[PDB]
């Protein structure tokens, strides 16, 4: 029922990390299968998230389980799949791991600096730096007792990223 | 809620058609969202099928009742979205209209000996004739009393499948 010759990556790290630019390159050039994650929130919180209110874990718990059982079902048909999902806590990463031995995390690691101009760089978008503050204070970073997590350097042009990203992907 | 300005299609057709290839391609250069929608069934159906039983159409309510809210979510960030489902009843097609305004479909259309063809030339594939068949038989081919419905020729190269998809996307 797991497939275990098939792997899910998780591409995680905060916003403006480059999940989305990645994840849509790394599958492109493997043939992989790709899931953004924000597309499973239930419709409950695609609602409150319109009207403003901010979303509590209470609230990710639902959408975490259907991530969880999206990435179940992707291992079905595919050796690889990808999954774009921030990932900020451990105990996010917990429910994504529950019954998927074959999931693994690549953690899209930058420091603060590096995606801030990353993120200024965008034409038009007025930047609000405390979104970034506490993504990062959000940010529960994985560290070596995490296993299942392959670590990225951001601080390279995309197209090192993507190559990192395969290299991690293919080291095994 | 609905975001009429944003737009969804849904690539259909029966098994063969192309939906995935083509939504693939056309995404990557429209730089639309894609949701592959086979990666929304609920984990029930997956053990079902992984147990080598048909779905019927009461493990199809959920899953398609799913995928609505994905594409609900998707509307939400994107001004094109793509989601393959062949959606070969009309009954599908409804679930997943409901609610969804701003969603149509784009009927990957072409006949038997043409997807055979196609199916058969997968380098390694032992073509078994019965499935396509079963396919057609289900099919029920958008009239045009279904106005949120659009037709592209598949009879054609990919990549002109691609533009005729491109081309029915921005015709509006
Ligand atoms: N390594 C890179 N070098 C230069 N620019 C990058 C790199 N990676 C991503 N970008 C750009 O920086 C911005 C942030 O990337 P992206 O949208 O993928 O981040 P994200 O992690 O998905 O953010 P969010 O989670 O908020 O949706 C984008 O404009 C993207 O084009
Ligand atoms: N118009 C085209 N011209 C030639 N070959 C095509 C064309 N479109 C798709 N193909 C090829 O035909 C095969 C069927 O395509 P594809 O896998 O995308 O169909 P599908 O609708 O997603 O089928 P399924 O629902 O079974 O996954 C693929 O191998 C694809 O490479
Ligand atoms: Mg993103
Ligand atoms: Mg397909």
């Amino acid at each position: 029922t797991t497939n275990h010759d098939h792997h899910i990556y998780v591409l995680m790290g905060v916003s403006g990390s480059g999940k989305s630019a990645v994840a849509s390159e790394v599958a492109h050039q493997l043939h992989a299968a790709f899931l953004d994650g924000d597309f499973l929130h239930p419709r409950r919180n695609i609602e409150k998230m319109a009207s403003g209110e901010p979303l509590n874990d209470d609230d990710r718990k639902p959408w975490l389980q259907a991530l969880n059982d999206a990435a179940f079902a992707m291992q079905r048909t595919n050796k690889v799949s990808l999954i774009v999902c921030s990932a900020l806590k451990k105990h996010y990463r917990d429910l994504l791991r529950e019954g998927n031995p074959n999931l693994s995390f690549i953690y899209l690691k930058g420091d603060f600096d590096v995606i801030e101009s990353r993120l200024k760089a965008r034409k038009g978008h007025f930047f609000k730096t405390q979104m970034l503050v506490t993504q990062f204070e959000t940010l529960q970073e994985p560290g070596a007792d995490e296993t299942d997590v392959l670590v990225v350097d951001i601080d390279q042009p995309l197209e090192g990223v993507v190559a990192s990203t395969i290299e991690v992907i293919k080291k095994g």
